[PDB]
């Protein structure tokens, strides 16, 4: 990898983890001193970081960490509902029986840690590389910094496991229509859970 | 912008336009001489270009322009159906009456040029910035290099205008469910039109 890519993921991880507070003023000088890179590759990283809605550009000031507002949550979970739901539909037709059985194995294994492995197996089982990039590469970063800033309720881990199993049941039955619907409801339950603390 | 961003869009435009043939071996030396940049920022551009499925990485060789195969078309138009269809649903509830009337004005205005403005107004009318980036910033680049490599049939421009107007009619009636369905059918008609020459 190049240095421009190194400082990218180091800053991106500091934003998703809350290390840099949502809404902070990003100081390009003190950041170039923390990692020791010139302003060329640094501005290259901020531009990408603004593209993924992690940083936001202010005209007369500079870059700022995203507001982490309610409108941005609607924007994010909307796309995630349409994409993950379709991932369940495609995974139900395209997953081999070996991938399905391994999916139940992963689910049988079980702030909050979460079950990203469950969703990741389905997105991969959908057989769409572009879908995997848009979900796990772009959307899931802004998703995580919401779940990190706002912890779930103590009954949410139990509720999501039930939702996960019924989704798996529809996928294992080759019922993409039901799996897509069950996936959508589970995404909407996740958004309402986060909307409980704003 | 930085130089790393300049050579990015210059190569990306040379791929979408067919200037660089689909499936060609990208020569990092002769490319670094064409634009005059070091291998650091050059490798930075190829990495992003591979992310958007424009270049593909070969282990023991290097980077190659995407195969432009049939499987990649299915991968691409799948995501476009789910995203653009949802864009029509959201645009039907969220577009102001001024944006709708202006949408009919744009449609009333009318290889092939295409009606990207029509789709762009709807994606913007959806009120989702992430949706606009994923559609117009990532997917629509790989879309264009398919429509450039494979020209439509002479009756396709006429057929798409009818599809566009019925979509506009459902949006102007605040019928997101019908607009989404009509949008999906029009996306599927576009894919079959391209599938006619492979
Ligand atoms: C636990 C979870 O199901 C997950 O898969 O990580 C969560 C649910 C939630 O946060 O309410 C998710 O999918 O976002
Ligand atoms: C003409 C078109 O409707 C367009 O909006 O550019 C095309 C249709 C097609 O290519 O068959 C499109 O949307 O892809
Ligand atoms: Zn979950
Ligand atoms: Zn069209």
């Amino acid at each position: 990898e190049t240095l421009s890519e190194h400082v990218f993921r180091k800053i991106q991880s500091a934003i998703v983890s809350g290390e840099i507070a949502p809404g902070s003023k990003i100081s390009e000088p003190e950041l170039a001193r923390t990692y020791g890179i010139s302003r060329g590759p640094l501005r290259e990283a901020i531009h990408r970081l603004e593209g993924l809605r992690l940083l936001v550009r202010v005209p007369h000031v500079g870059a700022r960490v995203v507001s982490l507002s309610h409108a941005e949550l609607i924007e994010l979970y909307e796309i995630r509902e349409s994409l993950e739901g379709m991932a369940c539909r495609l995974a139900a037709e395209r997953m081999s029986q070996a991938e399905i059985d391994e999916l139940r194995r992963v689910l049988d294994t079980h702030q909050q840690e979460g079950d990203y492995d469950f969703h990741y197996r389905i997105i991969q089982g959908s057989g769409n590389a572009t879908l995997t990039r848009m979900l796990c590469g772009e959307l899931y970063q802004l998703v995580r910094m919401y779940r990190i800033q706002y912890s779930t309720t103590p009954n949410r881990p139990r509720q999501a496991f039930a939702e996960h199993h019924r989704i798996l049941d529809a996928i294992a039955d080759r019922d993409g229509e039901l799996a897509e619907l069950l996936m959508r409801r589970h995404i909407s339950a996740s958004r309402r859970n986060i909307e409980r603390q704003l």
